[PDB]
């Protein structure tokens, strides 16, 4: 058992796979290893306080009903114990960068922020929704998941995709390790099923240079940074 090359994974499987489903599963990402580490990392931001309701940073009014559950923050990759969380959005810029050009006629120059979620389980998650339905800028959403011996049966936190003017729909399971890969546009309307175990996942949303800037003013969500180079 080998570690897939970059290039071969990205040209072998995300982009033929992107271009016919625009749905893309990669298990055993980064090896127990980083994967671990990573689930440190985030823990420990959360131990430690630094996660800020969900809810709040969606939501419009005060009174408006309830769209998520969940706790997050932004990490940019360099922070003092983010190290593995910066390696992780290297590894995902890697292979965007070799998918370039390949994923439909998208240009991609850049990326969000990492955004370091927490599903604090007691039913919370996150109602059916498209991560960009007015042209925002973002292509492509990178979802990256830590959470170690997961059952679905009984925690429930599936993610269920349909993929618009299918007669197919995808169901995601949390697993650890696991990374995922869709369009972020109306082509893949979502929604977080209950969870009832503290789930976290991390993710990164990849943007076209051309939709962006013809993207409205009025669209972290909306701060574009360079892909990461190799060190
Ligand atoms: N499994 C699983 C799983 C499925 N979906 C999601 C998310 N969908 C969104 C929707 C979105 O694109 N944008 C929000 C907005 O328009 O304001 C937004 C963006 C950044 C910070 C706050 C709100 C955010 S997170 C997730 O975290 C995990
Ligand atoms: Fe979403």
């Amino acid at each position: 058992t080998k570690p897939l090359p970059a290039l071969k994974l990205a040209l072998e499987y995300i982009v033929p796979c992107m271009n016919k489903h625009g749905i893309c599963v990669v298990d055993d990402f980064l090896g127990k290893e980083t994967g671990q580490q990573i689930g440190d990392e985030v823990r420990a931001l959360h131990d430690t306080g630094k996660f800020t309701d969900g809810q709040l940073v969606s939501q419009k009014s005060d009174s408006s009903k309830d769209i998520r559950g969940d706790k997050i923050t932004w990490i940019e990759g360099k922070e003092p114990g983010c190290e593995t969380i910066g390696l992780l959005m290297s590894s995902m810029d890697d292979l965007i960068r070799h998918c370039n050009g390949k994923l439909g006629s998208y240009k991609i120059n850049g990326r969000t922020k990492a955004m370091v979620a927490c599903y604090p389980g007691n039913g919370t998650g996150y109602v059916r929704h498209v991560d960009n339905p007015n042209g925002d800028g973002r292509c492509v959403t990178c979802i990256y998941y830590l959470n170690k011996d997961w059952d679905a049966k009984v925690s429930g936190g599936i993610l269920r995709i349909f993929p618009e003017g299918k007669a197919q729909f995808a169901d995601i399971e949390p697993k650890f390790d696991r990374l995922l890969f869709f369009w972020s546009d109306r082509r893949n309307p979502h929604e977080v099923q209950p969870a009832y175990a503290t789930r976290y996942a991390i993710t990164v949303w990849y943007f076209d240079a051309d939709e962006r800037a013809r993207a409205k003013v009025k669209y972290e969500k909306g701060l574009r940074v360079e892909l990461n180079k190799p060190s």
